[PDB]
């Protein structure tokens, strides 16, 4: 729509437009250690962004929803070459991507684009802060509940009993987000279901509240 | 430094806050934007269910109090900003910032670096808070302080801030006594030493 076409207009630099890319569920968009080459704009689906820290642990930093920008921190920084993030297609994803150097060029004396970028960084901050609340819980049960509520907000569809998260969710993908094992998540969701707090239909979780 | 002045010249009150004093409260609308000149600011977020959790430690040259505007929460912040140590800062009414973001082309470009820095600081608190044991959380938090406020040492890195056990506990979500005993254990192991209420980390490595 008009918003998307605007992004094309603000990103034109006399070479390629932003490219459409699609990724299947659970496919990696970019790996830590890989050259940080492109900036991404999420059109459909959910992206799990994680960071590999200095001691080497990988931790989810954000569950990015449609309209988010990512892969762009390096450009806004000093040092640039090497990605320390892992981006994964949490669900099937469609996005736009452009070389970092194109973004850097397009930003040049372009208040409209830097304002779009500012809103993007601000959304990234808010989403990272949601993961803070999730991971601050020392018990896995509460992390799982907080994570489900992120998904309710990002992808939830109202219904009689509550809110249906509008994605087919694997237990392993959930475990990876919250730093648990697939086995634990299956146990916890079973506990939640037996307590009548959630129901599951065709792999879509409905949270009753 | 020169960059912070640059952000300001695009966009008035000088204020000081003593240690632990609140700069702004959650539930209050965003009234001003703040440029931090001296000291440390602890930003925390109040979440829907009512828990308050640290989201960033801000150091000199940070700009804060503007996020809420950029995200449509000008009418009621869910952030709490506190002088983690005694602070000095410059502030401006948010209406003037709003005006500048709409007139001055170069302004939002100059703010991208500040927001990027905020993301990186929030991600450090992610790594700290994801630790389920308080000992690891404390150590991670001490390392954040070493990066953000550390001064190179023959002994190692000295965190150049005078911090109370209670302020540390609040930041990492622990009790005062837990932090006291953990710092005690770290001193017994020679991993840190404390002189004139300043912590030196001997090998952050
Ligand atoms: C295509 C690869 C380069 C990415 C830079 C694009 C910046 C996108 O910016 C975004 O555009 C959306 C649509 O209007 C908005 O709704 C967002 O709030 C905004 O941050």
């Amino acid at each position: 729509d008009k918003a998307l076409a605007n992004v094309f207009r603000q990103m034109a630099t006399g070479a390629f437009p932003p490219v459409v890319e699609t990724f299947e569920r659970n496919k990696t968009i970019f790996f830590p250690g890989d050259p940080a080459e492109r900036v991404y704009f999420l059109l459909k689906g959910a992206v799990k962004l994680s960071r590999v820290y200095e001691a080497g642990e990988e931790i989810t930093v954000a569950l990015l929803r449609e309209n988010s920008v990512f892969g762009v921190l390096s450009l806004l920084t000093g040092n640039k070459s090497d990605r320390f993030y892992h981006a994964v297609a949490f669900t099937p994803v469609e996005l736009l991507s452009a070389p970092i150097e194109q973004v850097e060029q397009a930003l040049k004396e372009n208040p409209e684009l830097s304002m779009l970028m500012l809103r993007g960084l601000s959304s990234r901050i808010l989403q990272t802060e949601m993961m803070i609340e999730t991971l601050a819980h020392r018990d896995m049960g509460s992390r799982l509940v907080s994570f489900l509520l992120i998904l309710c907000r990002d992808f939830g569809v109202p219904c009689a009993d509550g809110i249906t998260i509008d994605l087919k969710l694997s237990h392993q993908a959930i475990a990876e987000a919250i730093g648990s094992t697939r086995v634990t998540v299956t146990r916890l969701l079973g506990d939640l279901r037996e307590k009548k707090m959630i129901s599951i239909h065709k792999k879509k979780i409905t949270v009753h509240k």
